[PDB]
């Protein structure tokens, strides 16, 4: 696409940056892609993204995966990194990450 | 599309920021969409988009509607703005923007 919500070239520059196993932070990397500065709405549209199975949750195992939904080619995040992401979203303990934890974890 | 080569934010803030008849500058616009920091083959992908109606060459006419080719219901340029825009461009004199012009004028 020639335009979107987020530019490639800054979803490139976000993962390039956490490369390294352990080096994801989920506030760096939606500070790099834009994300953090988006709309309500725009927020949301990328809570769908990474809810790939459509269960209006983002598992722990999306989460797994997070990087892959901006760039295919990506690692997946280790277990003590998707355990943090995990523990930083999920405010209701229930195991998983709602519309509103995820509009709350992004902070737009 | 969730990710673009230009962000729709950006593709909007160079557009308000060229509302108003005659306050329209290419370098400005190229600078604010990202344009002008992107790869050769992003600029020429830009050309193709804007070469609406396949010819190969961007005409004085897709100049008029270049802001809508970013952004739908933008306006269409003044002929000072088309004419100037022209002149920058077309090197050769030939009234045309080719794909080298194109390069050269984006400068990336
Ligand atoms: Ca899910
Ligand atoms: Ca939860
Ligand atoms: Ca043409
Ligand atoms: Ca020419």
């Amino acid at each position: 696409a020639f335009s979107g919500i987020l530019a490639d070239a800054d979803v490139a520059a976000a993962l390039k940056a956490c490369e390294a196993a352990d080096s994801f932070n989920y506030k760096a990397f939606f500070a790099k892609v834009g994300l953090t500065a988006k709309s309500a709405d725009d927020i949301k549209k990328a809570f769908f993204v990474i809810d790939q199975d459509k269960s209006g949750f983002i598992e722990e195992d999306e989460l797994k995966l997070f990087l892959q939904v901006f760039s295919a080619g990506a690692r997946a995040l280790t277990d003590a990194e998707t355990k943090a992401f995990l523990k930083a979203g999920d405010s209701d303990g229930d195991g998983a990450i709602g519309v509103d934890e995820w509009a709350a974890l992004v902070k737009a």
